[PDB]
Order: structure tokens, then sequence, then C-alpha cells
């Protein structure tokens, strides 16, 4: 399908080179950054929708996701199905697995404090994830079916909020470098 959202927000520290390329793919190279969200998507997002993609390159060195990512409002949430990472797996309270397109995720919740949101300023927030319990491989076809991780969620009381923004397959990068390329329909 074709995306119709561009993500692209940085903190300011250091460089982030995010190039919008033709059709749904982007590339991405940092260096010595704070923290960061790059990718493309939908501008509304949707609990019933399929994401392909195909990571042409995932080079991080450091500290980086390559991660399904989104938010919803109402309440106030940010998601993520990471199928990727560089030198850390993300963490928090387990809840339990889900399994989905070839792989198992590990299903965690995670609080931020004081933290910037979708709205701009800071505030406090609960984030959603599902990660990968090995990385998968890149350079392929991949898919994502979201209502999985969304129906798994809801068994374990993670629901999420009525007003659905943006949601797009991203390169999140913290405090670290790297390079990246990805195309998503």
């Amino acid at each position: 399908a074709s995306t119709d959202y561009w993500q692209n927000w940085t903190d300011g520290g250091g460089i982030v080179n995010a190039v919008n390329g033709s059709g749904g793919n982007y590339s991405v190279n940092w260096s010595n950054t704070g923290d960061f969200v790059v990718g493309k998507g939908w501008t509304t997002g949707s609990p019933f929708r399929t994401i392909n993609y195909n990571a042409g390159v995932w080079a991080p060195n450091g500290n980086g996701y390559l991660t399904l990512y989104g938010w919803t409002r109402s309440p106030l949430i940010e998601y993520y199905v990471v199928d990727s990472w560089g030198t850390y797996r993300p963490t928090g309270t387990y809840k339990g697995t889900v399994k989905s397109d070839g792989g198992t995720y590990d299903i965690y919740t995670t609080t931020r404090y004081n933290a910037p949101s979708i709205d701009g300023d800071r505030t406090t927030f609960t984030q959603y994830w599902s990660v990968r319990q090995s990385k998968r491989p890149t350079g392929s076809n991949a898919t994502i079916t979201f209502t999985n991780h969304v129906n798994a969620w809801k068994s374990h009381g993670m629901n999420l909020g009525s007003n659905w923004a943006y949601q797009v397959m991203a390169t999140e990068g913290y405090q670290s470098s790297g390079s990246s390329n990805v195309t998503v329909w």
C-alpha cells in the first residue's frame, strides 16, 4: 500500500541524516545522537493493518531499534513491535508472549516519566511492547500482522486508546550511530 506519512523527529542531538525516498523507501545515517525517530507509514493507524517492509540496510553501531511504531490518544500510549535492535534489547515488565509472522515475541509494558510525547511538551505515559526473542534477519520481505499483537496485548489488559495517531515502520536511536535503509508498504 502507499504510505502517506513521513516521520522525522529528533531532539536535536548529533547528526541525523534522514532521507525521504521514493514511494515507501527511506534511509537514515546517524551519529552521536540524542533520541530520534524516523520512518514511513500511515497518518492514521489501524489495529487491522498488516505492515510489510524490507530493511535493505540495518547497521546500528549502538542502541537502535527497527520497529513498528505508533501512538494512540485517550489514553496516550506509545507502542512498539520490535523486530531487530542494536546493542541493547528493549525490555520491561514481562506480560507474556505472542507468536506472529514466524517469530515469537515477548510482551512488555513500561512507563515514561516527564518525557516528550506526540503532542509536544512533556508528560507521563505508558508504552506497550512486543519484542522479538531473537533478531529478525533483514534484507528480506517481512510482514508484521499487527492484529495478532493487538489481540495478545488485549488479553493482558493492555488496551490501546480510541484516537489513533500515526503508525510507521521506524528506525529509532538513542545516543548512538549507524545506518538503515527501509522500504515500507
